[PDB]
């Protein structure tokens, strides 16, 4: 689906692949664990993350930042895996961007209840790559807007395998999730996880 100028929803797009990815989620976080984090803003979020990759974000009430170093095992964030970078090349190139290369693999962990608050993924200084957005486990609502706060958000349930990308003119739209519903997957048991791909680097 044609979800917005540069955004595309890819349905099911990483079915076959989520049990895999699943795996390699848990090998990740049994290094760089889970964490629920603090905003600049102050504002603890429900939503638990760790990262893979050449670059990991994080923040805390003095700010936020994307480095190569896990501030809590004060070593590297595990090296991306190789089903995740395949998955995120086959998504890029279905959507239309074939030469993204990401750098950097947010891990999002929504347990029942847990939401992402309307915002847009402006922390990467070069805009011209894609955002690739992973969903696996339970349902969510997601939240996708315009390029200002109040521009009229579309909302669409994100299931099990579903791929979202956006970037060009879409790049800096606002999303978001909302509190996730309880309920049983037998891969995630009570959660919905989230791979968010992304060039946050130079080039
Ligand atoms: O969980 C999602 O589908 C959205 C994640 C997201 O927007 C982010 O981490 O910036
Ligand atoms: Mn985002």
């Amino acid at each position: 689906e044609p979800l917005a100028a540069g955004a595309v929803i890819l349905r099911r797009f990483a079915f076959n692949a989520a049990e895999q990815l699943i795996r390699d989620i848990n090998d990740v976080a049994s290094q760089s664990p889970f964490r629920q984090m603090v905003t600049p803003g102050g504002y603890t979020m429900s939503v638990a993350m760790t990262n893979c990759g050449h670059l990991g974000w994080t923040t805390h009430r003095q700010g936020y930042l994307y480095s190569p170093i896990d501030p809590q095992t004060n070593k590297p964030w595990p090296a991306m895996p190789q089903s995740f970078h395949n998955l995120c090349q086959r998504a890029a190139t279905a959507a239309g961007y074939p030469d993204f290369q990401p750098d950097a693999c947010l891990i999002n962990r929504y347990a029942p209840g847990a939401k992402l608050s309307l915002h847009q993924d402006k922390d990467e200084p070069d805009l011209r790559a894609p955002i690739v957005s992973v969903s696996l486990g339970l349902p969510a609502i997601f939240q996708f807007g315009g390029l200002k706060r109040n521009d009229p958000l579309k909302r669409l349930l994100l299931e099990h395998g579903d791929v979202v990308v956006w970037g060009g003119e879409s790049r800096l739209f606002y999303h978001g999730i909302q509190p996730l519903k309880a309920g049983f997957h037998p891969l995630t048991i009570d959660c919905r996880y989230n791979l968010t791909f992304r060039q946050a680097g130079k080039k």
